[PDB]
């Protein structure tokens, strides 16, 4: 394989992943992240069925490589027992998923096929 | 409930590069090629052909801080390859640092703990 740059990386996505034992504990770490941040985080909808390539419930929190240090800092502080899934977007889909998986906590198999 | 900590808490990072047998090769020429991009001021530990400390998989250490965070982790997001990476932070609790603040790129391991 050839190296890249980190220049190839237009964005990173971080998705919360949980289930119906851990929902409090996710919509906590939702307000936290809301107020840490001041809403200046984007932020989607709190999913509680699997969508797309995630085989749990999920959201998704969307950041640039400059906040990607103070993020992921701080969700591997205070994540707690719930995993979150993170790739960069690099305008290919399914390689960012299937190739650049980071996961804070324990791995999961995604569902690739809905890329 | 827990107790929300800012990233100040951390002291510096580790990584690990996992390996075996089938990716001693590729494990390599990431190494040699992280002493090149860095011009050897990451902190490495030695090439382990063997599971050594919490480590499952055969592995080699950096040492970094969160100021390089970034650079480095982004970098091995996207050139890591076939190899798993374990980094976790140090902030002065070795237990919980390894069990449960591990970040791993790539696939997740079930490390050996009571080697701590």
């Amino acid at each position: 394989m050839t190296f890249r740059d980190t220049s190839a990386i237009a964005s990173w996505h971080a998705h919360v992943y949980f289930d119906a034992s851990s929902r409090d504990a996710a919509w906590t770490l939702r307000e936290q992240i809301e107020a840490h941040w001041s809403g200046k985080l984007q932020l989607g909808r709190f999913h509680e069925r699997p969508v797309g390539p995630h085989p749990m419930w999920s959201y998704q929190l969307a950041f640039t490589q400059e906040q990607f240090a103070d993020l992921v800092g701080w969700l591997t502080l205070n994540h707690g027992a719930l995993d979150i899934f993170l790739h960069p977007n690099t305008g290919d889909a399914l390689r960012d998923h299937r190739d650049a998986a980071v996961w804070i906590g324990h791995s999961h198999e995604l569902v690739l096929s809905a890329l």
